[PDB]
């Protein structure tokens, strides 16, 4: 839908009536296009930088640190075009805070019951007790 | 290979022309090395949802209405409809992209341990005497 520039373009800094071509993500902006037909010169972002997404950037993002404070790790590391992917490490689940922050808890087992649901990447084990015990929390 | 962003000429192998953004795609190839790539906007029911070099845009698809799928979002040209579940409906995945919706269940002689959630069924916790099979409470023995 309507937009000043055409899909894909930006309006040039010095030049409001010429739209250039946005960069793609990995790169970022090294020079705008110099006229209406001509190619933005968008270089590839250096190792340890990234740009996620079509930008105009001039420069890269430096590449994130999973959070140690939450027991976070390096499940994927950065690339030009992605950003370090975090979690957690085997047998732990990830809890959400909130939609960007998670803790990494370890999982349950079921003492006096019986895996239900198996631990899943964001999901603690469930539990459905035996005969006897009934369900409490974390634990029966 | 091109540089990060760019994809090799059709006719010259020399060139190598920036990408279309997604919303466009390729209506003319870049004259030369430095010369814009002519990207155009996707008509009105077509997109391309990623960087591209597609010589069309793509038809913006319809929600399943087979699998009680609704759309939670309308197609834009950058972006293909998204499609979801009706409240208290959860998706059940067949593959990757194709899901069917499926009555979130009410624990029957259990209890909702975990509630009904978008990609996950209501999870029950039986009552004495009855244990689970399947995602209900059956009559004790077998």
């Amino acid at each position: 839908m309507d937009s000043v520039c055409p899909q894909g373009k930006y309006i040039h800094p010095q030049n409001n009536s010429i739209c250039c071509t946005k960069c793609h993500k990995g790169t970022y902006l090294y020079n705008d296009c110099p006229g209406p037909g001509q190619d933005t010169d968008c270089r590839e972002c250096e190792s340890g930088s990234f740009t996620a997404s079509e930008n105009h950037l001039r420069h890269c993002l430096s590449c994130s640190k999973c959070r140690k404070e939450m027991g976070q790790v390096e499940i994927s590391s950065c690339t030009v075009d992605r950003d370090t992917v975090c979690g957690c490490r085997k047998n732990q689940y990830r809890h959400y805070w909130s939609e960007n922050l998670f803790q990494c808890f370890n999982c349950s087992l079921c003492l006096n019951g019986t895996v239900h649901l198996s631990c899943q990447e964001k999901q603690n084990t469930v539990c459905t007790c035996h005969a006897g015990f009934f369900l409490r929390e974390n634990e029966c």
